[PDB]
């Protein structure tokens, strides 16, 4: 089992903001193994497991928040969303270490 | 001189709407040659001109207009653009048809 940071994408997830905008926003995650044991002991591995949970985690954030509160402050909720993902991912055994949130659409009707 | 409707994407432009977000928008323009005498007398050719014409005209739409007047207002905005491309455009003897506004992406810093 690697311990070197490893980074994915997260595929672009289309969701309404709090006052109804339609958005697809991609991101970034960096994380690592702290703990190799608790990484395999789950049904779910833990790169897969990671993946799913920062989809939701994205999601989530996006989904309280209106458009204008997600616009100024894209810096900000990565930031939460390293926090609120670290502690999802503990069961697995991995540090979350950065999350960055990039390009925001509004896909046309 | 092809009298038949003519259509291009506009290339994304990246602006500052009237309060300061960074957008880039896309969109589609159909045209058609109304009068090829006008169409073929000027210094720049029709086509080339209506292509960039779409670009200041969507430029100067967007750059009038609060994120929020943007968003809300998408299929309003392409119709007022059809008519001050169409009348920008009388020049070269073309007939705009139909402007569509796509995709709205809010690059990242």
């Amino acid at each position: 089992v690697d311990m070197r940071t490893i980074s994915f994408d997260i595929p672009p997830q289309e969701v309404l903001t709090k006052d109804s905008v339609t958005i697809s926003v991609d991101g970034v995650v960096y994380y690592r193994v702290q703990n190799a044991t608790l990484a395999v002991a789950n049904i779910t591995n833990a790169d897969s497991a990671t993946r799913l949970l920062a989809q939701t985690t994205l999601r989530n954030a996006l989904g309280t928040k209106n458009l204008s509160q997600i616009l100024s402050d894209r810096e900000e909720i990565a930031h939460h969303m390293q926090s609120t993902l670290d502690d999802a991912t503990d069961d697995w055994g991995i540090k979350v270490e950065r999350v960055e949130i990039k390009d925001v659409k509004l896909p046309v009707q």
